[PDB]
């Protein structure tokens, strides 16, 4: 059995691709390399091919579709300040891969694909509440939009095309592998390459923000249950913990890790920053094997040892 | 002379609105691929009318479009539904790009002004039977459907971002002269009429129970004025329905009774997809704009039928 793993090269994707080989899988990636690095993958593996290309091509999409069981597509520009400077060229690799993808996997006759949506379908609503499925959506940037848009194009295809998408809602991951290079890199992956480094660190606001983190290698777990999974619903699907963490926890919890005290620089808040972001994850209890999840400091420990 | 700029403008509604602008005074330039729009439509011999033949997810074309335009109603995009499930790589390109592609030119340009034709589709089933508000949940069944409302989120994201002035609408039924009924897809009342003019039959599919919220085109083009004059539209969107009721079955006999003929009614099996009961909130409309008296279903039907 063969799964197409767009954005495969990634941090999220190359942990699963890992993970799917340790099964048995062959695994084909289809990967720009944009963000993806070639380091990221177990290049040798002969279980392992890669394709380079853009995943809104059309004629290269209907090739990595050919032979494969089952797509998990993770490939899009991950920076939602990148769609906001750029909305036309963004638009290409948030949605129009996943409209590409639908029509390749219909002509071919795969139907189970997992699908990464975001927490930024819903924009500010819900903040300071446990955000359910059903909170009303405001998608607020050009990313936001073509996530939401990319699962209703993927229901669309499901009643129309016999389509079996899996659609999760991806709150803050974290983990090794995610790139800390950028400003708007995940504040996880910032803190800890400066606690490393012993480089201060900038807080914007006062620490009280908190996030729903979650351990890539729990999120793996989730994308392999909704391959293997022989009857997945058809809406949405929360992926976060529901848990609570401050960013003054999370500087105290990489200060006891990293045994050094962290310099702590103060910035503004960030204009539009939500407050206070948590999944309410009961459909993710329910529809998935959640097992024990990796807590923040088991997760911050296995990041901050692979730096 | 302020010039519009009006996507679509050869269309159905688009025209209707090209005659109204020129007669208050504006120059308006149309850009319309022809697809289902005619040139035939268009007073082609105002000198206040220019015509440009062409797509509108083109952005060398847009470029060009918006030169020397002072606003902007975007009517562009593949009205049948039906056709964006058939093709939906290709109607996107009209029923999203185009929007895209738009904001881009209209903020190089400076214009901040549009006026933008969404759909009562976004809402899909949720709220049916009852009057339906603009924060209903939203749910796109079709790439039609679903590129309305991710066209209007991106208005909104140039809204924040870069200064836009988008008025979004939301289109429940619009009837009138010049809907083209050459389509089984076409809207019931440009089909009926057509049937009923010509003296032969028409299929009502299902028990003809089912209601909408018929809007004669008149009216909305005095929205789409209004929209396009308005000193500072909201942000959100607002329903273009009166709030009315109509079954098919008041709509056979009102149009039977005006064409002064017999009608026969042949059968055919409720649509696969179709909604029952179709009803706007008209409260944000009435707020938000100056109806006056809207034509009556009778009024509408009447006007309709004199045209042919
Ligand atoms: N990390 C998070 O917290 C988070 C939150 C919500 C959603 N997501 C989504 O999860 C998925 C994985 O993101 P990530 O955190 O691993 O970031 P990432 O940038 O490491 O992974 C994105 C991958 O997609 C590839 N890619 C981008 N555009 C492409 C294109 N046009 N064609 C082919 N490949 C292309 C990149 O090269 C990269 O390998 C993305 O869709 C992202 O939007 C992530
Ligand atoms: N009941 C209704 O009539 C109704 C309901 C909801 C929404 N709308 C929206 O109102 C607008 C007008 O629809 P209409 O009823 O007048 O139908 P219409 O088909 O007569 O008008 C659509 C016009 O857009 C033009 N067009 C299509 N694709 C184009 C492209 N790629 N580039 C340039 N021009 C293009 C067509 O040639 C046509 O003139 C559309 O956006 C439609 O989706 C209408
Ligand atoms: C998805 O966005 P989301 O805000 O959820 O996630 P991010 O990782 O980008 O940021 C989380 C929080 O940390 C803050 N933050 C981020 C980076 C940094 O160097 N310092 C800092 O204080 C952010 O402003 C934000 O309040
Ligand atoms: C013209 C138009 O925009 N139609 C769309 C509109 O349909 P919508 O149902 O709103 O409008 P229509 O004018 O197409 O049809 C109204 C009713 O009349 C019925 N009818 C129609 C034709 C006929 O010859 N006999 C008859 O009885 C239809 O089945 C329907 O029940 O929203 C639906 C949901 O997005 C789309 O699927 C339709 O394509």
């Amino acid at each position: 059995e063969r799964i197409l793993v767009t954005g495969g090269a990634g941090f999220i994707g190359s942990h699963l691709v890992d993970a799917l080989l340790a099964k048995g899988y062959a695994v084909r990636v289809l990967d720009d390399l944009s963000t993806g690095k070639v380091g990221n993958l177990p290049m040798g593996d002969a279980g392992l091919e890669l394709l380079v290309g853009d995943a809104a091509d059309a004629a290269l999409l209907a090739d990595a579709v050919q032979g494969c069981d089952a797509v998990v597509h993770l490939a899009a520009v991950a920076s939602v300040q990148a769609s906001v400077e750029d909305p036309v060229a963004t638009h290409q690799s948030n949605f129009i891969a996943t409209l590409r993808l639908c029509e390749a996997m219909t002509a071919a006759g795969i139907r189970r694909v997992v699908f990464a949506s975001a927490a930024a379908v819903y924009g500010n609503n819900g903040e300071g509440t446990p955000i359910a499925e059903d909170t009303p959506k405001s998608p607020l940037t050009p990313f936001a939009a073509d996530k939401l848009a990319s699962e209703y194009y993927l229901d669309f295809y499901r009643r129309q095309h016999g389509l079996e998408p899996v659609i999760l809602r991806f709150f803050n991951i974290f983990g090794p592998r995610q790139d800390p290079s950028s400003p708007y890199s995940g504040v996880i992956s910032i803190f800890s390459e400066r606690a490393k480094a012993g480089r201060p660190i900038t807080l914007f606001g006062d620490g009280g923000q908190t996030r729903d983190f979650v351990y890539v290698a729990d999120l793996v777990k989730i994308l392999v249950q909704g391959l293997e999974s022989p009857a997945p619903a058809a809406d949405a699907t929360n992926v976060g913990l529901g848990g609570v963490t401050t960013l003054n926890d999370l500087i105290g919890a990489l200060q006891q890790i990293s045994g050094k005290p962290l310099q702590v620089s103060h910035g503004a808040t960030r204009s539009g920053d939500i407050r206070h972001s948590k999944a309410d994850n009961r459909r993710l209890r329910e529809r998935f094997d959640l097992g024990t999840p990796s807590s923040l400091a088991e997760g911050l420990e296995r990041l901050y040892r692979s730096l």
